[PDB]
């Protein structure tokens, strides 16, 4: 799994 | 901004 | 499965 | 599961 | 903002 | 899981 | 911030 | 940022 | 587990 | 797993 | 800041 | 800043 | 495990 | 593991 | 600051 | 700065 | 176990 | 293991 | 300042 | 400033 966001 | 997971 | 946005 | 918001 | 869990 | 913000 | 468990 | 895991 | 934050 | 931020 | 634990 | 664990 | 910070 | 930071 | 425990 | 330990 | 600081 | 700083 | 025991 | 053990 990913997560990203600024 | 994105969340990925299965 | 994915979330995508801004 | 995933729950995303600003 | 991003709360993933299963 | 996890559990984003800022 | 993240916090990441299982 | 991101946060990868499985 | 991992915990971050500023 | 990986936790990256600035 | 972070804090790692199993 | 990167946090990287298994 | 390992705590960090400033 | 490794937790790097400025 | 680090504190590094098993 | 960086703690690496396993 | 290794414990740092300034 | 090695915790390093300035 | 380290302070390293096991 | 570094602190090694193992």
């Amino acid at each position: 799994a990913a997560d990203t966001w600024e």
